[PDB]
């Protein structure tokens, strides 16, 4: 009589029908590689910040170096704990093409260290902002 | 799950594995006695298409061994749950 | 002959063989940490909101303390019942090194009042947004 | 169940003991005749 | 079994807890009003 | 004796509450085509500003055309992803009615393609600013 019990309980070990959504990580991976922008798109504005001054900028924070023809970038590489920024040169002089990488290091196996980097013009500053992610996975917004 | 965290996985329980890039599986292989998982490969990477078998061990003679195993793939996850068992004995619910 | 029905149920009683799953209660932990700072991520926002126009801040709602150099941290302590939220000080006037703790009083044994707090600096209100927890269950996100 | 909940478990039944952190195991000792149940430590805390 | 898997989501729920955030709708209001007065401020220097 | 366990699950499935919001795409779209004036907002800006110092504009970017009667819009037209910008007359000459489009190509499906456009009188510069989309679209700021 407990067959028709089991009955049901095979059927229930059976319905379970949306287990597996892989690429969930991958939707995961397209807001780690975005939301990866949103980490360094104000030192964008920052190397442009204090160069648009008549001020280099380090990476780091702290006050500005305003005795010091330079200011912080105000961050820390692992602001966004998917990984780090890196400033390249460091202080950004800004007559150098400065680059604003971002590491996604702290991320899923699916971005397992795919940089998102971005690097200015010294005299037309726009960053290439670029990404090393599938079609499928990219940083939506910036350049792929 | 722990792949979808950013961690890999392997079999056994504990803690987890968590200054490691690694999680338990969470299961002793024989936690069902009709036989034994086995996590291939072990910890589970994710990038790998992990695969987790159940051998039906501990079983009547009529599954005396017919394993259950399942294989997922790396970038698209779903669990290749299959079984050795025939029409009359199959594990209803996944495929064959 | 219904020894044999019941070697079915002998079996069945067998079968179940994923039960205890404990840390799940610690991704449980997880989420209540992480998520435990859900709840108080807006209010660094806030600390620096009205420290960022010339106002102070309390603990609490309201309207703004606008006559007062001040401004509600616009929160109730235990908005997030895993625990309560706790300014420090009160109101928060920036130049000290404002603290934000959370508490995970209403929580899990397993984070069965595991703090997670911030502090800020007064130049710089970087908040040191820290946590009691193990590995295993840490807030992801804030440093641990 | 309750201990993975926040609340700790009573051996016996009732309502939760929900303003206690404490919940009932929702059991008779002997709810099977071939003998008793004893909860150790009771009420379970979990991280006993 | 599943109940379990349920305390996670009425914890989930619950755990949602900087929602209400009105005067949003009024620093909105300082800055509609403020940016208000930018609408203004050359026509004090047109009239002028 | 698992019926019961079921029939939570049968509620289970029922809850959820809260599932399409499909207009959610439709605040989406109102941030689609008001932030696709952000796009565009500094570059009437410019049609004014190297016009208004006795220089035309072209669309693209570089240094200034300083001998040529000509400056750059200093834009790419995809600089919003949603779509793209077009001068018209490029090189705006400035006494001609300018017109900065912005295109909603790279948008959802209740944005797809719905074009922004501005256009300013010669004498009187003021941009038609302009937009294709629904009362519960619209970019809100510009006129529709």
């Amino acid at each position: 009589f407990t067959l028709i019990e089991l009955m049901i309980v095979v059927a229930i070990i059976g319905i379970l029908a949306a287990i597996a959504i892989p690429q969930y990580q991958n939707y995961v991976a397209r807001s780690e590689g975005a939301s990866a922008l949103a980490s360094v798109n104000p030192l964008k504005t920052t190397v442009e910040e204090a160069l648009s001054r008549g001020w280099s900028v380090k990476s780091g924070t702290g006050t500005e170096d305003a005795t010091k023809k330079e200011v912080p970038l105000g961050v820390a590489a692992d602001a966004n704990k998917l990984g780090t920024i890196a400033l390249k040169p460091d202080p950004a002089d800004g007559t150098a093409d400065i680059t604003l990488t971002f590491t996604m290091g702290g991320a899923g196996p699916k971005n397992k260290g795919k940089i998102i980097t971005l690097t200015r013009t010294a005299a037309d500053g726009l960053w290439k902002c670029t990404s090393d992610q599938d079609e499928q996975f990219i940083p939506k917004g910036c350049s792929r």
